[PDB]
């Protein structure tokens, strides 16, 4: 019962892989709704064209930014913020889907996937999904990061909705 929703990932233009995540509504329900619609296309704006614009190997990797396209961007399927539902989930290990923000209750539509655990960042972010599969297309992605996070080739989602 709780969602699966998949991101076609694609570098330069070519496709490398499929990732696909279960978000967990059953605790998180209005951050995964969130996620989910964005996903699907179904609010008219969401993920679909966007790229991962900062991954930091061994760390993370962010994307959600469709607005701008500059890593500012951004908004939810609530308007322009929402709140830090709760921080029930912690950054336990590679493959933690969680909300990036710009401090208290400003949740938008950017986002990160874990490459390791993270407990630092447990209190700060909302963890509301997890890799199901393809964390070996998440590994992958790395490779084009950086420690500064600036990344050297296009990673964008080609395609993404609910499976
Ligand atoms: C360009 O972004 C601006 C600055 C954050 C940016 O300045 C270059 C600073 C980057 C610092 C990078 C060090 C690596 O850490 C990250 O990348 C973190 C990891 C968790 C998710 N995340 N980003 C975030 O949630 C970060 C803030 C952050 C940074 C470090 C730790 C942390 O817990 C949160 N927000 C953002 O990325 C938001 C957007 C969601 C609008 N951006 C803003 O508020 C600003 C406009």
């Amino acid at each position: 019962v709780n969602p699966t929703v998949f991101f076609d990932i694609a570098v330069d233009g070519e496709p490398l892989g499929r990732v696909s995540f279960e978000l967990f509504a059953d605790k998180v329900p209005k951050t995964a709704e969130n996620f989910r619609a964005l996903s699907t296309g179904e609010k008219g704006f969401g993920y679909k064209g966007s790229c991962f614009h900062r991954i930091i190997p061994g760390f993370m990797c962010q994307g959600g930014d469709f607005t701008r396209h500059n890593g500012t961007g951004g908004k939810s399927i609530y308007g322009e913020k929402f709140e830090d539902e709760n921080f029930i989930l912690k950054h336990t290990g590679p493959g933690i889907l969680s909300m990036a923000n710009a401090g208290p209750n400003t949740n938008g539509s950017q986002f990160f996937i874990c490459t390791a655990k993270t407990e630092w960042l447990d209190g700060k972010h909302v963890v509301f999904g997890k890799v199901k599969e393809g964390m070996n297309i998440v590994e992958a992605m790395e490779r084009f990061g950086s420690r500064n996070g600036k990344t050297s080739k296009k990673i964008t989602i080609a395609d993404c909705g609910q499976l």
